[PDB]
């Protein structure tokens, strides 16, 4: 069972490294009442939503989980260019045991983020497919490396050493 607290621990190291304010909190709820679409939100001490991912975990015929991402944002400008969305996706992939992440709209920002996350290693392959969607296959060995309890690889991701 993968708690929100794990991402909060990562974000504590990250916020500290980048000399940002502390107390980033993780919320994961249905995006609206009764929905199976979820929203992961990152909130600051005054509850402002500083980043989010709106997505739905689904399964294919073979029982594999895909995260279908409707929207992602880094709202707070000071939080950008620091691999925040990589950390969020690392957590989401682990939480849902995802095999792939599909982005339903190929916006410039979604193309940017998927390409960048591939360069961080969390995806092996990123391509646009029929329907214009972006399909990103999870790099299971890299995910496992980053989740190692010693947090060495994870700290190096945070600082941009690796």
């Amino acid at each position: 069972e993968v708690p929100r607290k794990l991402l909060e621990e990562w974000l504590a190291m990250w916020s500290g490294h980048y000399q940002l304010k502390d107390k980033l909190r993780v919320q994961l709820r249905p995006q609206r009442a009764g929905s199976e679409v979820l929203e992961l939100g990152i909130h600051g001490e005054s509850d402002d939503k500083l980043a989010n991912v709106i997505f739905q975990p689904i399964q294919d015929r073979r029982g594999r989980t895909i995260l279908l991402v409707r929207d992602q944002n880094t709202f707070g400008a000071e939080l950008r260019q620091k691999r925040l969305m990589t950390l969020i996706h690392l957590w989401l992939v682990h939480r849902f045991k995802a095999q792939a992440v599909h982005y339903v709209t190929p916006t410039d920002d979604n193309l940017y983020q998927t390409s960048k996350m591939k360069s961080h290693g969390i995806f092996t392959e990123v391509n646009q497919e029929v329907g214009e969607i972006i399909v990103a296959e999870v790099n299971h060995p890299r995910i496992a490396e980053l989740l190692t309890p010693d947090r060495v690889a994870l700290r190096k991701l945070i600082t941009k050493e690796a």
